[PDB]
């Protein structure tokens, strides 16, 4: 649960993501299966990279990170009355990709972690405050639904 002005300071570094959103999803997955190898198994279609220069190169890997942070954004956009938007992402999740909550708390930190690299001394303490109780909310909604399909 946000409040407006959270919601406000959400969108704003919203804005910061849009500008750019095939470098910033890029570097999310790239700081994602660096820091945690084993989310790198989940893609059939990345696997095959053993290098991070191999990552930076690889345009499908950009593509991919247009689609996440696409669909993510569509999800912050509607302020927590995301039902309808996270219910396939959960589904598709837990019965066909097989991704455990915990791979989900990785790319959220990753998220963190790539607005301060590309934006430093420029994603203040209440913005990163407001960034993090989104992804928790948008986590926790997707975690019901994981336990309604009894998905560990
Ligand atoms: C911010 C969180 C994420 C969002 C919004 C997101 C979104 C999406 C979307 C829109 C798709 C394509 C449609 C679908 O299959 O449902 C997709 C595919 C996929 N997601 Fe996620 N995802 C997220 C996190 C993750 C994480 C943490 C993993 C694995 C560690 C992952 C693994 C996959 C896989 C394996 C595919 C299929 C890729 C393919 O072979 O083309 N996702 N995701």
């Amino acid at each position: 649960g946000l409040s407006d002005g959270e919601w406000q300071q959400v969108l704003n570094v919203w804005g910061k993501v849009e500008a750019d959103i095939a470098g910033h999803g890029q570097e999310v997955l790239i700081r994602l299966f660096t820091g945690h190898p084993e989310t790198l198994e989940k893609f059939d279609k990345f696997k095959h990279l053993k290098t991070e220069a191999e990552m930076k190169a690889s345009e499908d890997l950009k593509k991919h990170g247009t689609v996440v942070l696409t669909a993510l954004g569509g999800i912050l956009k509607k302020k927590g009355h995301h039902e309808a938007e996270l219910k396939p992402l959960a589904q598709s999740h837990a019965t066909k990709h097989k991704i455990p909550i915990k791979y989900l708390e990785f790319i959220s930190d990753a998220i963190i972690h790539v607005l301060h690299s590309k934006h430093p001394g420029d994603f203040g303490a209440d913005a990163q405050g407001a960034m993090t109780k989104a992804l928790e909310l948008f986590r926790n909604d997707i975690a019901a639904k994981y336990k309604e399909l009894g998905f560990q």
